[PDB]
């Protein structure tokens, strides 16, 4: 608002503890934090700007196999002695995705026509009722026509229209066709690069020997693999997997620093199996497929069908390239500032947990080492200041008898303020640099009030809670309070060029009072401005400095 | 630097209100804080490290179609009957996308040699000059030879090389030849693996039944899909997507919890559109593409030329596996610790906003029930302790007249201090525990200067802005200013063994005077440093205590 | 704990300094801070939710080309003219990635028997000895047989069962057959959804151009693409990586605004190689494969196996999609709360490091400039408060011909208190508020202690460190602290109703005039609970205040 209110800062007030220990604290846990931030900055490399690789991968599988088995076409079968390369049992993916063809089951001869369906998931019809005209499902090899037919002597089924002769159900051949697959070799070319940090890399170096085969110890970094090792690294047998196949993941980590103090971009190549670890006793086990080679003799189409088993190889290219980057050390120093309030946490927490009171009488007799800590104590005093919620119904009262204050913030809803109890806060301490009968009548010179009913409550009070010698004939009473020569010289102090004969002057000297004796009750302003004074004290008070305009009012709200 | 410095801790000082208010407000605004956080953490398990999957999708289609048509070969058109299974209407494609021909347009006996373009897209030449030797376009079925020929009977177009007969251009034959395919079913095998977890699980459970199709609600965890009932999901219509195609996500969600006793790795099945909804009215509408199956018959190469439109699905398998990982909730409850200053931020404004003084005047009257909450500034006094900039043109006046003291912190540049007027400082509260004619001038007693011309703007005050009684003759001023007595033993207690006969002790009483006068009224020590004493005052003071050694100096900067 | 405990609030204590710097600093910094969040905001826009898309793309490449060339089959080279077509440069891919065609090398007519391995890499054999029976290497077109044969006159090579006759081992021709592929097109569908925002758009907008080709400048919206300008762009040669191949990677960036007032989702094109940039000296240089077209005359499987060069061009849509969402920008907003820390950082800062008293005698006479910057130190003197830790051995010593207290923390063990030295404390400045002869004895009045040998040591202190007048004979010292008037005064303002003749009462006294010493000399009753009076005032206060009762007790810990 105003322009004195724009220029104004707020810095916090601090006490300064010369505390070896809370020094010893404070440095060890700040040089904790900052080991450790230092350590995670080098060991995590926070100071890198680190970037994603765009990867892209192309695969060369080389080997050939022999599988020389008997084959049946045109109702002949007869033994047949085939070779496999890379164009026979590769698909043509291009990709981060190959597949090898470790066994196969092929129906030569296909061509569209009728033929009864094969009886191999109960397919078996003893009359035309049992097959749909046109009907299909899913183990169906064509579409049902309405009359049944027999495949063979002493078994019937139903007939379809589809590639005949149908595909005959039978389990993938063991052992595997070409489970010489497991000495078959692939080269992966993996190319990264990093657009941000603009590196690029290849996972083939200048030298790298052809006749090499990546080996985890011996040769980690050539981009050939022989498929049975990759198998063998993790446990898995080719052989076995070969029959119905599986699927296979090739992980090629690029954890690159490009800085050139440090600088390493090399990849790193595991091996994971990603299809389940199928047993004779598993649902949907292997990894299959069903192609077809299509071709014609004598004008009409047919095909070979093959219902391929084999590993499908997956290629898992991921990493980070990290180059130094001043924003991200400058954002990384700043998100650890905060860390660094460890100390001022764990030393507060003790100072505050020191000074409960409830330390002092119960823990240290049982634990005599933890007793010097009260010091705490001291520190909390310096720390806090408590203060209070000034309201109408706060009250303090003090009597000889009793050690302390009481302060009465309960209304008193017409009972006696000298019956009412309250919470006993203590008598502060001076500033001693400047030192250096009614029936709730315990004195006797305690008159009874003259507010209403209601409002005398608060002034039916006793200088003293036990019989006993009054307060108010304390000789220091009449030096304090009494003193006409002292109240007119605060009153000059306060404002010097008062009248010393005005009407209401007394009136000045009798609030004078009142602050003198909750001053010398109440030490603390605080507690002193909702004071009471007992009866007594404010009687002799009024007969000094007495009123003839009317009544004597009462306390009236500080604020 | 000193060892001293080094084991010295701060912690801040604080004042603690006792206000049911308060306590209640940050116990609120703590618990809600804390509730939140709670809320999260075992909401979104916020303790669990979520490690991200590695998936592995196969996919195999199921089921046969029928298509009765009319094809044209080797320029004869006959009915023929054909049926497509898995090998037919699907392309050997091993990975998360598999592709099922709902439509399809075949060119067959194509042969490498020349023939006319066909006349579909504006391909009409009247002359040679039209066709361009060697010319190729995106619509151009063969590279154009420069002579025309002409393709029938009251036609003409351009000459090409390419395989012929050429493509004819025609649209998507309605309805689809495989619309049969909504009837197809889809299993998809789905292997993930959490390699931080040690966690592999499989979309197929042990006891499932291979004749079920998926069912968000009868059965939504069976991995056999019909291909109608996922667009019926959604709202599609296959039939009516099948003419031209399209493309379909399947969305494999995988939220696992690996935790034991709440563990729970399940996929969720959702099915979306990934390509445009057109219409008739549409750019690029569908899914196409053009394969070839090549043969030979009588030693010349031909090929069958297959425009395929089908749905590609798209297979999308994401998910977190989140583990109990005691880092991650002492992180996250290091991050919540920082939510608890709701509490203190929110009072700290009340009590500073409740403090503004305009408050009280203004807003009180207006609304009677915000009228109690002025204890803020009570708040307020205790908390802050205003300081002002110690700065050499810095001044406080008092005059008797005024209530308060003027901070004159202005430059006088020759205007006197009397006329210049600044800002009212209030006058601080007195320890009342120690307690229980110029034309400028208005008093008389005020002698003019002895300073230099423009340095005596400064001393150019009296005691009061308005005539009056002088603060001079007041009979305080004696006894605290005047009084030798009470000057001596304030220097006692500051030097009790300095001379009393002293040459220049004179000078340090005087020192002490100023010293008392600004004490007097200017309670505040720092307000009593840069006060100014009136002129009056001063020079009774210099009487009392004269100096024969010269000229008496003036106001000197503190600090 | 207690009831009183639970509504308590603390809230730090502050000091608000009027400074024209301060305001002036903390205010720039704060708007800074604001500024460069509002910058980030609106510039980052961290108020939009962002959500990644889900793409689908759709590649269809169109272009025709001629290939005239030699060819060699059944032992007949013939010169042969072919085209090509989408069907037979590309693969059936259907995803990300295409694949064109820009060289091949075919070797037709192969039929599985025995032939000898093509001469190419060092397959030479002059016995059976050099060929292994059922052998195979990467290198192997075939498995060999155990015999030799000689493929030519003057050259032999071992015999293998393969696909015959044998792949020659040929380099990829120059020029590359079908770099006419240079001049192809192809169009890119692309159909992003963000789910969370429900949102779907495409690559391709009503009343686009058919006949256009993309430009960054012309027509950057158009998704048909040349591939030689995708080459072109970058600064690469189609016809040179048409030869061996490569691999292009064409990205598709969505940074789209989904908020209404501001809208904008359109795909930027941006075109990468992902290949190594080859040369003739490099590893595993280009993109090939090798496929197979299968067939079969006269009732033999035969195959046309092509190696097939060309660039894979993998297509990279990623991006976000922004909308409004206030809980982020709520989020960003409460981040950004904290950064406004920056202010009180600074300006604590500048108040604790020029409040370092080195500051003032070396750094000014150096700089002038910074001079009047030492008023920082009374804003530390305001905003910290030094604490000692109370502590046994702490005692604190003052000397009249000394100027401050000393500060003797460390255990005497037998050394008197005179002779130890330690650290210089300030004297605190009086409430002037209130104003307003043995061996280690200079002054001669020093009795020799009574305490035991080893205790003292504590109390072996004189009123001065050098030969004086002793402050015992200070008219002060009978005033303040002999005189029984002011003692009494000040027991009865303690305890009012004490017994004036009480046995003990001397004792009391006695402790009294120990405080108003210690609080005449050590103005802190923090430094004054815990000073040693000398030995002379100590003696003659027991002197006027005797005790018959005993040895007179000495320093005992305050607390
Ligand atoms: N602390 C305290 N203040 C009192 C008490 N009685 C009166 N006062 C103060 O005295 C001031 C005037 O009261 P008083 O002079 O007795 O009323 P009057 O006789 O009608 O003028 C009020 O502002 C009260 O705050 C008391 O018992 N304790
Ligand atoms: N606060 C205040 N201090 C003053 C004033 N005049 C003098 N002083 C102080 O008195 C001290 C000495 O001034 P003074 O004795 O009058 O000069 P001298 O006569 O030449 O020795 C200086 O350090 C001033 O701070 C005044 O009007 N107000
Ligand atoms: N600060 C301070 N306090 C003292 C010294 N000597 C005694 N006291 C205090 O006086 C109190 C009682 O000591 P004292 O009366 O001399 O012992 P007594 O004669 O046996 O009763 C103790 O609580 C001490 O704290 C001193 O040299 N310096
Ligand atoms: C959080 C609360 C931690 C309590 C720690 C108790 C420390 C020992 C108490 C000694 C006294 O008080
Ligand atoms: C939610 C936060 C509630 C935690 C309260 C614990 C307070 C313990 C302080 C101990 C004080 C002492 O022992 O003196
Ligand atoms: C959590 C509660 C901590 C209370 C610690 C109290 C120690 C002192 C008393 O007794
Ligand atoms: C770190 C926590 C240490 C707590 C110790 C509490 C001991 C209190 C009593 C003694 O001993
Ligand atoms: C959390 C409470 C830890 C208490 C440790 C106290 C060690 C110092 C005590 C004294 O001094
Ligand atoms: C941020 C500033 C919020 C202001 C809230 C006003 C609260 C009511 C004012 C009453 C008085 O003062
Ligand atoms: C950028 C931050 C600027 C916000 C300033 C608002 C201050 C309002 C305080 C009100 C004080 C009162 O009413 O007593
Ligand atoms: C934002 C500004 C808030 C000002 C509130 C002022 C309330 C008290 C006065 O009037
Ligand atoms: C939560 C904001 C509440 C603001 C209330 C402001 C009322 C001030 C005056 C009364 O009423
Ligand atoms: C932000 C301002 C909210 C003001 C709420 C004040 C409620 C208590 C006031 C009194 O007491
Ligand atoms: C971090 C410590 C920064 C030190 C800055 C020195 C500023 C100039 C010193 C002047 C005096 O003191
Ligand atoms: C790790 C943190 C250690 C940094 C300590 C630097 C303190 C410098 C303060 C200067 C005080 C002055 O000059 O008055
Ligand atoms: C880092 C150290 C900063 C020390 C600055 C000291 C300046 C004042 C003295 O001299
Ligand atoms: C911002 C850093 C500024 C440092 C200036 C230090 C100057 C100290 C002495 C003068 O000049
Ligand atoms: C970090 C130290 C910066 C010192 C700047 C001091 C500028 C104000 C000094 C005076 O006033
Ligand atoms: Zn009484
Ligand atoms: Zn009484
Ligand atoms: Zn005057
Ligand atoms: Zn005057
Ligand atoms: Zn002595
Ligand atoms: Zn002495």
């Amino acid at each position: 608002c105003s322009w004195n209110d724009v220029f104004q800062y707020e810095t916090n007030k601090v006490t300064r503890i010369q505390s070896v220990n809370y020094g010893t604290i404070k440095w060890i846990l700040h040089m904790t934090v900052f080991s450790y931030v230092s350590f995670a900055l080098m060991s995590d490399k926070l100071y890198q700007r680190k970037e994603p690789l765009i990867s892209s991968v192309h695969t060369k599988v080389k080997g050939v196999a022999e599988v020389t088995e008997n084959v049946t076409e045109g109702g002949v079968t007869k033994l047949v002695h085939g070779i496999f390369d890379t164009a026979d049992y590769t698909l043509p993916l291009q990709g981060n995705s190959f597949f090898v063809m470790t066994n196969y089951l092929k129906s030569e001869g296909q061509e569209q026509k009728l033929c009864p369906e094969y009886p191999s998931r109960g397919k078996q019809c003893h009359s035309d009722q049992g097959c749909i005209k046109g009907w299909m499902d899913p183990q169906s090899k064509g579409i049902q026509t309405g009359r049944c037919i027999p495949y063979d002597q002493k078994r019937k089924t139903c007939e379809i229209f589809a590639w005949c002769p149908a595909e005959e159900g039978k389990e993938a051949p063991r052992p595997a066709l070409l489970r010489s697959a497991e000495n078959f070799t692939v080269l992966i070319k993996n190319n990264i690069d990093f657009p941000g940090h603009n590196y690029t890399t290849r996972n083939i170096l200048p030298g790298m020997n052809i006749s090499c085969t990546f080996h985890k110890t011996w040769n980690p970094q050539c981009p050939i693999f022989r498929l049975g090792d990759i198998f063998q690294e993790i446990g898995e047998n080719f052989t076995e997997v070969a029959v119905q196949g599986g699927i296979m993941g090739i992980e090629i980590y690029w954890d690159c620093n490009l800085d050139s103090w440090s600088h390493r971009c090399q990849p790193k190549y595991s091996f994971r199996r990603l299809d389940d670890k199928y047993t004779n006793e598993s649902l949907f086990p292997g990894y299959n497929f069903r192609y077809a080679k299509y071709y014609k003799e004598n004008g009409m189409e047919k095909r070979t069908l093959i219902k391929a088993f084999g590993v499908r190889f997956d290629i898992l290219v991921f990493g980070t390239g990290g180059k130094f980057d001043i924003i991200q050390l400058v954002v990384y120093i700043g998100s650890t500032l905060s860390y660094f309030g460890l100390a001022t946490v764990c030393i507060d927490l003790i100072i505050n947990t020191y000074a409960s009171t409830c330390c002092r009488s119960r823990v240290y007799p049982s634990c005599k080492c933890c007793e010097p800590c009260a010091v705490n104590e001291y520190y909390y005093r310096k720390k806090c200041e408590p203060i209070v919620e000034p309201k109408p119904t706060l009250k303090y009262v003090s009597f000889v008898d009793e050690p302390h204050i009481w302060m009465v913030d309960q209304q008193l809803l017409g009972k006696s303020l000298q019956d009412v109890k309250g919470q006993e806060v203590p008598r502060p301490q001076t500033d001693f640099l400047e030192l250096s009968s009614p029936d709730w009548c315990q004195c006797g010179n305690c008159l009874p009030s003259q507010l209403p009913e209601n409002r005398r409550a608060l002034e039916e009070l006793c200088c003293r809670r036990k019989p006993g010698q009054c307060i108010t004939t304390s000789e220091l009473f009449s030096k304090i309070v009494l003193s006409r020569e002292a109240l007119q010289l605060l009153l000059l102090y306060q404002e010097p060029l008062l009248a010393l004969e005005g009407e209401a002057i007394n009136s000045k000297l009798r609030h004078c009072a009142y602050r003198s004796y909750a001053t010398w009750r109440f030490v603390s302003q605080d507690m002193a401005d909702f004071a009471i004074l007992p009866s007594c004290c404010r009687w002799k008070i009024r007969k000094e400095f007495p009123k003839t305009q009317g009544q004597y009012s009462g306390f009236k709200y500080p604020y």
